[PDB]
């Protein structure tokens, strides 16, 4: 029953592979939906074409600012932001997916995709979800990234839906 959505890729407009997240929506559902129509576009507006503005290898990717497209911007199927759902979940290891976030009960679009265990983040981001295929995918996406996080190239989500 947990959905699974897919990211296609690419590196200055050029296909680099496609990313599949499962959704978590047993344990947080208003979280794993909001990201599901986001993915889909179905509200309108939604995660197609917008980049992955900020990549640390090791750390993690993040993404979601369809609307101002500078790292602050984004927002959720809700309105604008939503309370955190719970930290059921926890940061542990290289796939998980988790909601970026400016404090407490400030969840938009923004998310990001870690590639290592990050547990100073566990009980402050909301999880939802893990790469279910391409994490291959995600790791040539850290080639891209920098120390603090600027990419080399543009990092974009070229195609995104519901599979
Ligand atoms: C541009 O926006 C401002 C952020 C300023 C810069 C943060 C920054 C720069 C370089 C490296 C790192 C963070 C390392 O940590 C991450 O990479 C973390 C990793 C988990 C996801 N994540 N970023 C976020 O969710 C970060 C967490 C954060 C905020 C403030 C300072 C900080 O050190 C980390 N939040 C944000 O990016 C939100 C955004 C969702 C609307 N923006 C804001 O709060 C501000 C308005």
């Amino acid at each position: 029953v947990n959905p699974t959505v897919f990211f296609d890729i690419a590196v200055d407009g050029e296909p680099l592979g496609r990313v599949s997240f499962e959704l978590f929506a047993d344990k947080v559902p208003k979280t794993a939906e909001n990201f599901r129509a986001l993915s889909t576009g179905e509200k309108g507006f939604g995660y197609k074409g917008s980049c992955f503005h900020r990549i640390i290898p090791g750390f993690m990717c993040q993404g979601g600012d369809f609307t101002r497209h500078n790292g602050t911007g984004g927002k959720s199927i809700y309105g604008e932001k939503f309370e955190d759902e719970n930290f059921i979940l926890k940061h542990t290891g290289p796939g998980i997916l988790s909601m970026a976030n400016a404090g407490p009960n400030t969840n938009g679009s923004q998310f990001f995709i870690c590639t290592a265990k990050t547990e100073w983040l566990d009980g402050k981001h909301v999880v939802f979800g893990k790469v279910k295929e391409g994490m291959n995918i995600v790791e040539a996406m850290e080639r891209f990234g920098s120390r603090n996080g600027k990419t080399s190239k543009k990092i974009t989500i070229a195609d995104c839906g519901q599979l």
